[PDB]
């Protein structure tokens, strides 16, 4: 019912999901110049030694590695965030090309993919709950910069020719998401929502400064992927990325001077 193509994309979501001409709507733009430090920010601590991935998927959109959130075997605490929150699944944007793909920009620059490893605030039992709540969700987002080949990438790279079309899933445990993290952490934060429909304004953003590697090839195998079913037309899965939207009366918060 929604896409990225020219009927069902960005442009029309609005149509069926009033929200997405909301007051706190992601992507951005982040403009290293005019985002401010804070120091009210406490230190942001990834805790993912426990995590716990169970399959891959190809939802049509894009694809997703689920993990077991029923315990906090990884969680994400501090920073701008209040509480525990729980890791639920990462997924991908990415590009036709190298030269776009990202959600976020950075002055006005686009990067291959990024990542999103999207978790919820256990106050609300369980992920349905907190997407309701203003603090619901915390998705960490990472860049994806083309340059070597990324080792922590590639188990996830060489498992997607399994799940090519929508609907397909396969097994995909013991995956470690710490080697997916850039070796700093500083971030910028702001208050969003989703980028897909529902487009739910639930989510603070900490989106990294610093950001990961990915090599031509690995990136490649990405854009194999389909957003059809088996049988379809084969439409490609690439440009599943939501465009920037207006900051309106919101501030991008930097952790670091
Ligand atoms: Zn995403």
């Amino acid at each position: 019912h929604w896409g990225y193509g020219k009927h069902n994309g960005p442009e029309h979501w609005h149509k069926d999901f009033p929200i997405a001409k909301g007051e706190r709507q992601s992507p951005v733009d982040i403009d290293t110049h005019t985002a401010k430090y804070d120091p009210s920010l406490k230190p942001l601590s990834v805790s993912y030694d426990q995590a716990t991935s169970l399959r891959i998927l190809n939802n049509g959109h894009t694809f997703n590695v689920e993990f077991d959130d029923s315990q906090d075997k990884a969680v994400l605490k501090g920073g701008p965030l209040d509480g525990t929150y729980r890791l639920i699944q990462f997924h991908f944007h990415w590009g036709s090309h190298d030269g776009q793909g990202s959600e976020h920009t950075v002055d006005k620059k686009k990067y291959a993919a990024e990542l999103h490893l999207v978790h919820w605030n256990t106050k609300y039992g369980d992920f349905g709950k907190a997407v309701q709540q203003p603090d619901g969700l915390a998705v960490l987002g990472i860049f994806l910069k083309v340059g070597s080949a990324n080792p922590g990438l590639q188990k996830v790279v060489d498992v997607l020719d399994s799940i090519k079309t929508k609907g397909k899933s396969a097994d995909f445990t013991n995956f470690d998401p710490r080697g997916l993290l850039p070796f700093s952490l500083d971030y910028w934060t702001y208050p969003g929502s989703l980028t897909t429909p529902p487009l739910l304004e639930c989510v603070t953003w900490i989106v990294l400064k610093e950001p990961i590697s990915v090599s031509s090839e690995q990136v490649s195998k990405f854009r194999k992927l389909n957003f059809n079913g088996e049988g379809e037309p084969e439409e490609p899965m690439v440009d599943n990325w939501r465009p920037t939207q207006p900051l309106k009366n919101r501030q991008i918060k930097a952790s670091f001077k």
